[PDB]
């Protein structure tokens, strides 16, 4: 099965996944030069104030914050986007070392980590139609440095103990994911793909320009994480991200000037 190891990582992955060389792949590298301010494009309108998280899961690739979708309560709406799209989980991707972790990459520049909280467009009904579309979902990316600690996210730290290995959740409840924002909303957006198997060309990708700070002890804690299950030979969760893909026929727009 795939992974990020040499023998299953992102540059086997296209054996099982031939749309891993599609015309839309993501992560990409942000040229912040050639990204054209759109002054078309809306504020974001990111509405957590009904968020209602229920389970963390170690599903062998990330952990996941799951939330209750079955209501219009956590919404991503505005910015790039046409209607509504409803947060179904967050989650990581990191380095084993602070200068490498995140996906998406700015001239070049590789943050420790990026949170991604993904949402799905209520027009397809729920996430797995919604992935079969072009518009069926928007994820909003938020890249990590390692300085001060994030105070919101340390509720998410303690528990990783819980759920160290592939299969494990955990209850995971009340956990507001305002928390994890940056003060700034500004953005850039593009059109791409989930960055895992199945690769799939339904995402309008929300990347924000204002890192969060998260401590080195609670980065420290998600490598800590294990890719494998319990009993099984440990190798840490490490150098979960997939590098940047060929941009293509795309435009990257800013929403700043
Ligand atoms: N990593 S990502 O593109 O946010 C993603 C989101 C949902 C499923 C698979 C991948
Ligand atoms: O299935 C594979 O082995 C990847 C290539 C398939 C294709 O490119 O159509
Ligand atoms: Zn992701």
């Amino acid at each position: 099965h795939w992974g990020y190891g040499k023998h299953n990582g992102p540059e086997h992955w296209h054996k099982d996944f031939p749309i891993a060389k599609g015309e839309r792949q993501s992560p990409v590298d942000i040229d912040t030069h050639t990204a054209k301010y759109d002054p078309s494009l809306k504020p974001l309108s990111v509405s957590y104030d009904q968020a209602t998280s229920l389970r963390i899961l170690n599903n062998g690739h990330a952990f996941n914050v799951e939330f209750d979708d079955s209501q219009d309560k956590a919404v991503l709406k505005g910015g790039p986007l046409d209607g509504t799209y409803r947060l179904i989980q967050f989650h990581f991707h990191w380095g084993s070392l602070d200068g490498q972790g995140s996906e998406h990459t700015v001239d070049k520049k590789k943050y420790a980590a990026e949170l991604h909280l993904v949402h799905w467009n209520t027009k397809y009904g729920d996430f797995g139609k919604a992935v079969q579309q072009p518009d069926g979902l928007a994820v909003l990316g938020i890249f990590l440095k390692v300085g001060s600690a994030k105070p919101g996210l340390q509720k998410v730290v303690d528990v990783l103990d819980s759920i160290k290995t592939k299969g494990k959740s955990a209850d995971f409840t009340n956990f507001d994911p305002r928390g994890l924002l940056p003060e700034s909303l500004d953005y850039w957006t593009y059109p791409g793909s989930l960055t895992t198997p199945p690769l799939l060309e339904c995402v309008t990708w929300i990347v924000l320009k204002e890192p969060i700070s998260v401590s080195s002890e609670q980065v420290l804690k998600f490598r800590k994480l294990n890719f494998n299950g319990e009993g099984e030979p440990e190798e840490l969760m490490v150098d979960n991200w997939r590098p940047a893909q060929p941009l293509k026929n795309r435009q990257i727009k800013a929403s700043f000037k």
